[PDB]
């Protein structure tokens, strides 16, 4: 169980539901993610979660189990995650650097 | 060249640069993306682009070529893209539905 | 319409079907991919397609339209794509280099 | 620490190295992955790992730490992971079903 800091952007969708509309599933998991003390930011194509590796990946796993507990039979997830040793950077720090450079 | 409407969230990074810091590359490509008439939204883990398939995928390809033109030798990209026939939904519509349901 | 060579690994899934089992959809799209003259390699988590950017992204777009034509209401796709200017490398060349180094 | 079975296809790349060529990094991590008792399958665009969630995500985290221990300053990873309650399916079972259907 590694504890390295990481930034993980997750996009989770249910497979096999009766409708192409899945906002119920997204809202369901988002509420669960916001209950965690880990910092998270919701956007249109997913949610960015930050913190120690084990806690972040642990939460995503719990969300899957939560989905299954709520009746969803299959969950498909895409995770973009990065770790680095040169500096500590939150999701907000990341966008702040870009925005600054763009206006320059 | 398909023209179906699509929502594509792209995360692009350069491989082989001399530094772990890549905000220069991100800012460079973001400015190029904002020059397009296609609707785009920047977030911490990528940029969401919407429009006809050929125009969206065409732009991403142009960004790659632009990166190479600017000296970057290798570009690695992750794209999450979806198409649907039941309704038209922009990236903003998508987050709006979730936010509403979350407060309900 | 960029024509830079690219290697794209695609994972495509249908959203809103009546079953968690989606092998019918996968088989359907795979047969369509094999009809293209572009080089493709199927694996457990997707299919790797190579060739000019416009032809590769064009095919993926056609697959989406094909899915919708076959009754699927929503398609979600994850694409990992890379371009580079230092050498030409097929998907097979890529795995060959790794395998060699592993035994060394 | 969830223990639900999962199939995870991982694509890991180093950011900030002095070369666009990263086969050394890939070979390095692959050897580390093969030391694990977890079932893994290497392909051109990544490696598919299967097993309990905590063990699989734990290994990926260890690979990141291993990369940093070996001098790599930044690691970027894309993970496609799925869980389901309707059946147990390995990566090989997954491709076997498709291949069968394709010839039918």
């Amino acid at each position: 169980m590694p504890k390295i800091f990481c930034l993980a952007d997750v996009c989770m969708v249910p497979i096999g539901t009766d409708s192409a509309s899945i906002s119920d599933f997204v809202a369901l998991i988002e509420k669960k993610i916001r209950e965690s003390p880990l910092k998270s930011t919701l956007h249109s194509a997913g949610t960015t979660i930050e913190g120690p590796w084990d806690d972040v990946m642990g939460l995503i796993g719990e969300i899957h189990e939560y989905g299954h507990e709520k009746g969803y039979v299959r969950v498909h997830t895409d995770i973009r995650v990065g770790t680095r040793t040169d500096k500590h950077q939150t999701a907000q720090d990341k966008i702040d650097v870009v925005l600054k450079k763009i206006s320059q």
